[PDB]
């Protein structure tokens, strides 16, 4: 299928831990914003995609077998259609807790030089969900978060979708993917030192 797992949850829903877990389970290498922080030239792919280019997703994800997090979650419909055999994982969270975490981290802007273009490109990524509305407004952002959960559940067949909280750890994830439960601890990446 080329793609094993497409994570379509928003950032700050445990996506770094899910990345690590998919990697442990042999479903990786797993794309994540971390890959763009390691190689900022990858920003060009997402800048093109946000701008309406006919993206070659096999080139965007060359070298990777799964993806989680933004930016790819802002293209979730495209990717579910492009990779119909991939399993889809929607990570969820209390949406109020989610937004409060975002305001301290990835949405801080809404109140090295290799990342000069990062904020403008990711503004385009986020606004594929938020539109021109107020990202910083908790009531609005909760509505966007809840709409996305409904949209995913209405679009992806239930047998191909896992609605997942990372606090569940291995058992539900591994049952969904059809693999055994690892001995190693389930990841708990707080995803804080990038800030
Ligand atoms: N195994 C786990 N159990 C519970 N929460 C977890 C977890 N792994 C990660 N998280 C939480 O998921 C959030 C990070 O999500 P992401 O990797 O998408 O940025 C962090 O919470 P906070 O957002 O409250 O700090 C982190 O503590």
């Amino acid at each position: 299928t080329s793609m094993e797992v497409i994570g379509v949850g928003f950032g700050r829903t445990g996506t770094a831990s899910l990345r690590d877990a998919l990697n442990i389970l042999g479903m990786g290498p797993t794309y994540h914003t971390k890959e763009i922080l390691r190689d900022p030239a990858r920003l060009a792919d997402w800048q093109a995609a946000v701008g309406g280019a006919d993206v070659d997703w096999d080139q965007v994800f060359a070298g990777y077998r799964s993806t989680v997090d933004w930016p790819a979650a802002a293209f979730w419909r495209e990717l579910v259609e492009r990779y119909p055999e991939a399993k889809v994982i929607l990570t969820v969270r209390d949406p109020v807790q989610w937004h409060r975490s975002c305001m301290r981290t990835i949405f801080m802007a809404y109140r090295d030089r290799r990342f000069g273009a990062f904020n403008e490109i990711f503004d385009g990524v986020f606004r594929r969900h938020f539109g021109d509305g107020p990202i910083q407004d908790e009531k609005y952002a909760v509505e966007v978060f809840e709409k996305h959960v409904r949209d995913v559940q209405e679009c992806v067949p239930a047998e191909r979708l896992l609605v997942y909280r990372v606090s569940e750890g291995w058992p539900t994830l591994c049952k969904f993917l059809g693999v055994g439960v690892p001995i190693v601890a389930f990841p708990h990446d707080n995803d804080q030192d990038a800030f």
